[PDB]
């Protein structure tokens, strides 16, 4: 079991590390039908999503992506800083797979 | 896949973004039957619906629904920015289909 | 669909609308079996309940009166002014059907 | 219907009214198979539960033992404070069944 | 039933106690496929997850995971004293069981 998000990350294919260490500047949701997702921005350009959930989900994944959509919202409204996000670079935006946050 | 609200909202019909860029006016929620909604306002008079669940929505938005009336709540409650609504234009008062909020 | 509080109470029998303009003074919150339920108090002024879900609610009022709950605790801790309410009131203490949140 | 917390406690067998007007000293909480429960203190060492759910609880009862423990937790984190705890006094500690917030 | 996380955390078998008395340095989350957990450390270099639901988990137990995952996010925001911490020492990172805060 890993102890950080960089091994964390390092256990799946096609993922990767973007540094951050800073608030997230533009939070986006939709409940339109197949594009129920949300969607983060970084001052520097930087744009994340979270997935519709879909076939490349497995079932234990459904309450985790709801949760990682709470977690984006109240850092936001919190301006908490994002430390790291891991995410899948073969999306376009890269889809968020895991976050970290710390000062 | 979309990476701002602006192209969201243009893979929809009836859709149009109105730009707030403002803080929510009020926030008012009920539970009564075939009423169970959220409506806001804008200072300028601009007024939008989530709308009652209904023969118009499949259930992979039932938990989107629920989390954009949470969203704007907490929105409303904390003064925070609303940047964007993406809106169906065929309901009145105008319905939501996704929201961005940026400072 | 109506587009505010008061002509969304004024489709139902039996309610009225209250001007509160204030903010909540007391939350109560039971979770004793067949008292599962919120009451709250203005500050020199009425009390009001949301009540337990039984015969007369229908079935997506389950989470809206759920939601209900959630709103008028965040409310009462954030100290957000409540605008208006409107209730039924047949009984003593009257009973949320809608809430509007503005300063 | 019971319009404060003293009058609904009075509605059961082996309840008392306590008054703290005090915020919670500490709060805990468990996911250790069988102790899914909470405690609270304060100060002047009075200790509290939520019951883990169980044979003494009808259906009704599950949704709102998780809100309590909602309460209790955002109740510790802004230093609400707590006015009065229906309690059951055959359990140890005292089981709640219901609280008042007050400023 | 136990009156705090000491004596809880002594009626299992592979756990023990940590005292930390300080806020969570960091909170990470992850929605990836099969480590759907949470992991939070403190300054001192103590690592410590909320383990990803499994065969070792009964019901009662799932949601309250869900809950320590809620609470770790906002005691990390709000910079809540985390007092102690329960953990299976059979796991490493330590698996929590129990939180308190206090102070
Ligand atoms: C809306 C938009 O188009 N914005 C882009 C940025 O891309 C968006 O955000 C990224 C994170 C992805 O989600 C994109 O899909 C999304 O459109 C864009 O950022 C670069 O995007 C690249 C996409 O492949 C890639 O992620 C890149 O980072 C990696 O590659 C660069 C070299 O180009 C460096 O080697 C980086 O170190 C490397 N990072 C990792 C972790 O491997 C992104 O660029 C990096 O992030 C940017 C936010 C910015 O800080 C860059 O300096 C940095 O290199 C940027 C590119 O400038 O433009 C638009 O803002
Ligand atoms: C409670 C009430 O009746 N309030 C009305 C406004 O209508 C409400 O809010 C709007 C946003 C919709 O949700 C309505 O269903 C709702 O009742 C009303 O707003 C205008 O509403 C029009 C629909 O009836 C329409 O949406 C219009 O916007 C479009 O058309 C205008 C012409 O008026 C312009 O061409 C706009 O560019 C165009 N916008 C888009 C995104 O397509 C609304 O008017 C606009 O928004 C207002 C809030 C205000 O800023 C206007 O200056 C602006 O044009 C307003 C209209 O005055 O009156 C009440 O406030
Ligand atoms: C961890 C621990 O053991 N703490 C105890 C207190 O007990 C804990 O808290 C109480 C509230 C219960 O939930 C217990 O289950 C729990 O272990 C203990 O408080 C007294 O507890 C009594 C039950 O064991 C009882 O509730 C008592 O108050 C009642 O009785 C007294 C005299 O015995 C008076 O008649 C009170 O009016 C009566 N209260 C009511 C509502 O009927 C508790 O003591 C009272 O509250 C204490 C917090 C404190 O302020 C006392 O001065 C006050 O009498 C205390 C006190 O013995 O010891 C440990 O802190
Ligand atoms: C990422 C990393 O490698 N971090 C390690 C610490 O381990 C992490 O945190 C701990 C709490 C566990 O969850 C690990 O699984 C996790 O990787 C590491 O902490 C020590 O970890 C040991 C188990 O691997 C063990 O728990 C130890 O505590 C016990 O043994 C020590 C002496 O080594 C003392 O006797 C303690 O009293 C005893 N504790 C109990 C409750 O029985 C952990 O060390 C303790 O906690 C540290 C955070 C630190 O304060 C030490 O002074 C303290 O002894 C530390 C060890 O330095 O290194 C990395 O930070
Ligand atoms: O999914 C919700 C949407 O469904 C459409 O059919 C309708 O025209 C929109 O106004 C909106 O209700
Ligand atoms: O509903 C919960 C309650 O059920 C009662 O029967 C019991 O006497 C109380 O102590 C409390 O457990
Ligand atoms: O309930 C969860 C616990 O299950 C036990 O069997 C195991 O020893 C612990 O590591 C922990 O996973
Ligand atoms: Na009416």
């Amino acid at each position: 079991t890993p102890q950080n998000i960089t091994d964390l990350c390092a256990e799946y294919h096609n993922t990767q590390i973007h540094t951050l260490n800073d608030k997230i500047f533009s939070y986006t949701e939709s409940l339109a039908g197949k594009r129920e997702m949300a969607i983060i921005t970084f001052k520097n350009g930087a744009t994340f999503q979270v997935e519709v959930p879909g076939s490349q989900h497995i079932d234990s994944q459904k309450k985790a992506i709801e949760r990682m959509k709470d977690t984006l919202r109240i850092a936001y409204l919190t301006e908490a800083k994002v430390e790291k996000l891991c995410v899948w670079n073969n999306k376009t935006p890269h889809a968020i797979a895991a976050i970290s946050m710390a000062n």
